[PDB]
């Protein structure tokens, strides 16, 4: 809709850096999180999404450390081009959507194993 919050928030002030954002490639079917590092991020509510490289929904989880960051944790099952959408009280971050990719890592240990 043309109406909107409009709040005192700046996604752009938002710094994605960890594992889990690795744009090298990230190991498929291991659990891997990333931090969110953001000071003047605005005082909304920070949310995080991720889409399997099929173009399914998956699940993720959001920390809150109070420092002025936070914390993601999740676990690509599947292997491919994972799209994460990051939004900031209702703001896409300049670097959203991360493009990632999750290489194989054949045999994974405490992680997803289906028989």
């Amino acid at each position: 809709g043309s109406s909107g919050s409009s709040g005192a928030h700046d996604a752009s002030k938002v710094r994605a850096s960890g594992p889990g954002l690795n744009a090298s490639g990230i190991p498929a079917s291991l659990p891997v999180e990333f931090t969110i590092d953001a000071r003047d991020a605005g005082e909304g509510l920070l949310t995080v999404q991720i889409l399997d490289p099929e173009g399914k929904p998956k699940k993720a989880n959001i920390r809150d450390n109070g420092d002025g960051t936070y914390t993601v944790s999740y676990l690509p099952d599947m292997s491919g081009r994972y799209t994460i959408t990051i939004k900031y009280g209702g703001d896409e971050i300049p670097y959203s959507p991360f493009r990632i990719h999750a290489l194989p890592t054949g045999d994974a240990s405490s992680g997803p194993s289906s028989g």
